């Protein structure tokens, strides 16, 4: 009295105000846990802030400060805290700070593991089946419960682009998948055909595609995706 | 007398020797109507040389030219000397001389006219809608009994080459020409296919091509000539 300065190391973390005066906050972010006498705050890494354990008569009209616990300069990581925080269903990085006091920053980029969901342009699938490429757009793990950016493939495989709004469904792996057009030209659909609907000598199947595009496979017979217009379809004779 | 030279006129004609002699003749071509001790001479288009009245006397062996018929520059053209033979069928140019005396040399070039056959690689020819451009190779009229000589674009059209021995009918015109390939990379067939076989629930025609090679016209549904490698189509899909 009057004042202090206790220089807060970075293991910094508890401790105890003077004569049970009613303390503040004025700093950077907000991740307290302060209590009317002593204190404790929550994984303050990055946190740039102090309190003066103040004073302050009721009746005449002053307040002042007995013990001031000081600040300039970062907290590193320290004790068991969580860097990752959610959003929505996105994983942004914790930026500043951690549990409950998470602030936003970047997503989280893909290292490595072995994968257990992936996203894209608006459908979900889980194995490779299909795909030009596994992982793609975003993903998760089997532990977490948020996806993980990685890539950003264009919602688009020449003329074909993956919408999640009209018109002709396709299965890519194995669940059903909108797609909506672009073009007018030749185009190999990437998305394996929707219900197989047929009708020995002059045997025909066929299904349901979008005027000059052609899903795999070729017919036997013929070698070349008997395309048509609207309806490429598969041969088979005697 | 003795050896006379008459200079026959360029209208010469009718032989006439005199005190009964067998004649001889020593002339480029042969054109020369023998008749006993009177020769006649007929059509000598460009003709040179002697030809002399000799006589036999079974004493003495002395050969005695009495009458020497000469002429010293080629001779004209006058009447009924038909300078157009042929050979086997084939016309040619009779560069000198006239009727029986055809000593035949270049080809007959066309010029215009009506004509009704015309002749190219192994098989005649008969109407315009097919070979390139009516008339080619080699064509005649109505009147004549063998053709003349054009043109000649090589019976080779395209990858193909149309010869004798099969292996595929194919015609043009009212005809029926043969033909066989000879690459491999896409070409035109160029002759309309011979018969066409069938085989509603899934109607469709076929025919025979070869290798990568398409019977005109395409099915205006896959609106590209269909083929397997040896065979094309036609469907007719209502």
């Amino acid at each position: 009295t009057n004042p202090s300065t206790e220089e807060m190391g970075d293991d910094f973390g508890f401790g105890l105000c003077p004569f049970d005066t009613s303390p503040v906050v004025k700093g950077k972010y907000n991740t307290t846990l302060l209590n009317g006498s002593a204190f404790y705050l929550v994984c303050p890494i990055g946190w740039t802030g102090v309190i003066e354990c103040t004073a302050v008569s009721p009746t005449t009209l002053r307040t002042e400060v007995v013990k001031t616990f000081r600040r300039e300069k970062p907290f590193p990581h320290r004790m068991d805290c969580v860097t990752t925080t959610v959003e929505n269903e996105d994983l942004f990085y914790c930026k500043l700070g951690g549990n409950w006091t998470c602030v936003k920053g970047e997503p989280v980029v893909y290292t490595g593991g072995q994968v257990k969901q992936c996203k894209w342009c608006g459908f979900d699938f889980n194995e490779p089946d299909g795909l030009p490429h596994y992982p793609i757009g975003k993903c998760i793990l089997a532990n977490e419960t948020g996806y993980r950016i990685v890539d950003s493939t264009d919602c688009n495989r020449d003329g074909v682009v993956i919408s999640a709004k009209g018109s002709h469904e396709c299965l890519i792996g194995n669940t059903t998948v909108k797609v909506h057009a672009s073009d007018e030209r030749l185009g190999p659909m990437p998305c394996r055909p929707k219900e197989i609907v047929s009708s020995t000598s002059c045997t025909f199947n066929y299904a349901k595609t979008l005027k000059n595009k052609y899903y795999e496979p070729r017919d036997s017979y013929f070698q070349q995706y008997m395309l048509k217009g609207e309806y490429q379809y598969w041969f088979d004779l005697d």
